[PDB]
């Protein structure tokens, strides 16, 4: 008799990079690949993660601070959840948590489905369900976002949102500077009840066109690729602000496409977003879209649909929308020939069970 | 009856860039140019800063959240102090605080004497003196460091340390990730009582060799230097690590030179630090030393002493040590001929008076 | 041994019209043309102004309420100064005040350099220097603002601020309704000690580019224009709001230009401001930028710089920024050919001397 | 025991627009539709108004400054009454005040019966009856007038007079400029004791001819019309002055008609007033007499009497005088087929009961 929490991985569909800016919108979809965290009562606290053969323990109602390096994201989530529960007068009791992941390739490389985010979301969902089940989903997102943002040091938290809500969403980044400044003088409970400036999470309906995901398995040194854009920003304000401005225009369209179920407006919008991204990388000396990615995208358009890299780029998953199942069928093999590894898609859903 | 708090500006003497890393060391000296904050009781809260003729006000014991970016550093300090004081059950009463500065050039450009740190330290000192004067200096450093680091978004806080302690100090950066992670689940009071891993603030004796300061006829352009370097450590970790390794050994030598009054060791050590910084810049493809800074340093060495840029480089101040006052005078004369603006130096000291 | 007070005129640089709105920001510069008020002890009070041959007198410590229409601004100033002094237990003694002006053309026509504001400021400074010199600058601005406000019946008081502080300033209008509502139930002393919301007066650094002033004007009415625009605000809210939205975006740009010494940003910003003022006039059916004003501005833009009307427009002065003293000289040359009177410029400054 | 105050609504009968000018006169009648303010002692201050579902509170003897825009008129009346009571050495005690209205249609639209003036007068009467009942009606008018004019920002306060005095009155506007100028330097106590120049409120005898009130069902955004007329005054002083001069001739006549009960002189005066307002509307490009108001007045005239818009015109109510009740009923029937809502009328009277 235990508690199982399944958190779907995530994929950026549109709006990448621009979304790092406060108040900017991106489109994301959760995927049918999960992080499974099983929680059960125990004699002492215990945490097991896919990167360590042995678990770590820590005092009841106390702090978890192991010497590892891959414990950071999950430990921070535990620490924040603990501090919050105590502030709410909720007493913690020893539990054992075990985390499994389907976000890693047989080789050991991450597909790029937001592992750090899903793991964070799993812990928050597990602990809240166990000790504060009636807490709103929005507050759980906030706890998870705070956790992930302090550990990552950056990021829009759009990934946290996708994993937390599952399905398809339009995510608008909250005012991060606003939050960071307040972390030093405001309490968690304050953060839970105070509305976050610019934040918005909108559930969208799964598009009719068939969605396909191809893993270009090129381990992305995110620290570089993304940072190169970071430096680019504060260097070519014109070209960057141009990107942002354009991105907002295109995002307004893709959203309408979702709202009106306009398949052609969807294809056209994805193509436009794919271009401004190539442009961004171009006039920035960056390779967001690698060769394999370029082909994945080209083969998606030639097949009648549309495609583009999913995320920061320079490797990892790419996405495409096809007019028909058959067209998707052809494209899949079309990719498999190019070396791209297809990843059977099914909109991810958060699954919490007490079986 | 008023409270006057005079906080000296600061100058990095050695260890720049490396000090950004946790557990790394730098040498700093406070200067005899101050930020003067005068606090007095009033009907409403009032905060006045240098170029704004109208102060801002905020609720007693409430949050101060002005729009202007010019209020950010001081507002954060007030907010962190308020939250802390309240945690100690201290009741806040309306105060009027006026801030004056001597850290700016006639035109209005900052000399690069740590304006944001000095202002932060001034606020923390004034408020602590007024509502909790028995608080240790270390605890005040901690409050100031937290405030400055969340606002700056980076920085070793060596400037905060120099402004807070005055005189000459050897500063070793606290574990910044340790602090950032805990900002989300630990309390301000906890931070106050907890020892900060790696933190070291060692007071040093006033050096015997004559210390000179020269402003390189122009403000920086920071946006690039710090940025470009930050991006460099990611890309070329080998040379960056060599830099870090060399830096800490040189810092040990400088500290010994001070302790043992070994002038020759001081000059040779400063020359070495200048050199590892030039190597760093070159391999990063940037110029920490502008033409004028190079002349400032080169002349200082030619005069029988040593010199180097102070801080980020690319402008602002350069410093030097000379064997005698006479040689220091000749050095200064040369600088002026070259276009360097001499800034008469005297070690700065924190001064708190309640007259 | 009498007291002489010289108050500089003012010129709106950017943000006109929109500045009437509470919390909106405009740029202004005082001019090297002054209003001179000379005060001295006498047997009976005497006020001499450039518009009347004979002076007016009133009871010591009493109110000045003359029939003349052109005594209003100065009389109101004397009356509010008197009420203030009385609240301070200060006793008034007879004095003779004579006002002289360099703000009128050799045709008795006002250049449009804020005559009502300068006079108001002159009176406040004269009486305060003579009877209560310890008063802060801000309080003097408040007295002057309230005085001008009720007499003019409208206005942002950005002119008062400029004549009071001189130099270059970014003026942010106080909460208009907050002040007006309180005039009915709060005392003058209350207004003096209370923090005014939204108000702000920021001291700026004179721009590097050469500033030129041309009197492409001729008394038109002014009231006609200010009333028309006010009416437009009601009749066409969408377009008026568009103007405000653009004005605020542009204003933040110009403030950035001033702060960063960015000349290019300055030129582009002024051109933008000019355009929205043209649009406003067109949509409202008002002639802000007259034909001659249009020429003044066009010539300035053709010369590689930027130009625009200053203030209400419909005549009065126009202003411009040239890339070099030479270009400016040529510009001034073209204006003179077009029938525009040049007014050599030097940043105005308040001069209060007793010998 | 609760205190109930009923303030009647108002309707301008003649002299509208011109009445804003100092010393000019208008005729008004209060109507049998009321604003009801119920006051009682409570533990804390409480104000409830129709627009909001919840009340606002404020410190005993302190200032009421809520955030909602619709609280302004009543909050101002409370603030000025409070300042007046303190000047008389009266101690404020906590009270609960609830305002209800009959000045609105079933649909929720205001009839245009002076909602803001009536509310202001209800507050002043309620607080004076409760804390300083001996005060004169003229002093109460002054408190209500000062309150309403700084909030409205314009207007003659003839509406305030009618709501305060009830019945039929000849209202002569006080010296507007005289009041506004002194707001900056005179105390409220001085205003109460000083006779206001030009002010006159004369109680009149109700005319024998039946008075009919018809609501056009068109709410009016007064601002737009008033601002347009004020601008017209600046854009064409000759025509505007013709309007005023003409208006003054008519007012003299209508006052004679009232004094002597000259029914024929009343009809012709109304027709003439209607005419000059039509002229003003035409010349200024302001739709004072709408198509519905035209039909309303025409039918009144065709029936043997006279009619016209009441107040700003542009909508709201139209009024008429008829030879007999029978002719009035015929007139009303004609109005109703046009969509005009008949508002059964009989002179309104202030009703204050402490039982």
């Amino acid at each position: 008799n235990k508690l199982q929490v399944k958190i779907p991985g995530k994929l950026y569909v549109a709006g990448e990079y621009a979304v790092v800016e406060s108040g900017h919108t991106a489109i994301l979809t959760a995927v049918n690949r999960y992080i499974t965290l099983t929680l059960e009562d125990s004699e002492r606290n215990e945490l097991w993660i896919p990167h360590y053969e042995n678990p770590v323990s820590w005092p009841i109602g106390g702090e978890l601070k192991p010497d590892g390096e891959h414990w950071t994201f999950t430990a921070e989530a535990i620490n924040i959840a603990t501090t919050f529960l105590k502030s709410e007068g909720i007493e913690l009791t020893p539990v054992k948590m075990v985390i499994e992941t389907e976000l890693i390739d047989q080789s050991g490389a991450k597909y790029g489905l937001g592992s750090s985010a899903a793991a964070t979301v799993a812990v928050i969902n597990a602990l809240m369900t166990k000790f504060y089940p009636e807490i709103s989903m929005l507050k759980k997102f906030k706890l998870a976002a705070l956790s992930h943002l302090v550990v990552q040091g950056n990021g829009s938290c759009g990934d946290i949102a996708s994993c937390m809500y599952g399905g398809w969403i339009a995510y608008t980044t909250f005012d991060q500077e606003w939050v960071k400044h307040r972390l030093a003088y405001k309490s968690l409970e304050w953060f839970m009840k105070e509305p976050w400036p610019m934040l918005q999470i909108e559930t969208l309906e799964e598009p009719v066109p068939t969605f396909s995901v191809g893993w270009t398995g090129t381990p992305v040194s995110t620290g570089k690729l993304v940072s190169q854009i970071h430096a680019f920003k504060q260097e070519d304000s014109k070209n960057y602000q141009h990107f942002l401005t354009r991105n907002n225009e295109i995002m307004k369209q893709i959203i309408q496409a979702f709202h009106t179920k306009d398949e052609e407006l969807l294809y056209s919008s994805i193509k436009e977003n794919r271009r401004i991204l190539q442009e961004l990388g171009t006039k920035a000396g960056v390779n967001i879209e690698t060769s394999l990615l370029k082909e994945l995208a080209d083969s998606a358009e030639n097949m009648g649909g549309a495609g583009k890299s999913s995320g920061s780029g320079g490797g990892d998953c790419g996405i495409a929308f096809s007019k028909t199942k058959e067209l998707a069928e052809k494209l899949v093999n079309e990719w498999e020939k190019l070396g791209i590894k297809h990843l059977p898609f099914h909109t991810g859903r958060v699954q919490i069970t007490e079986g």
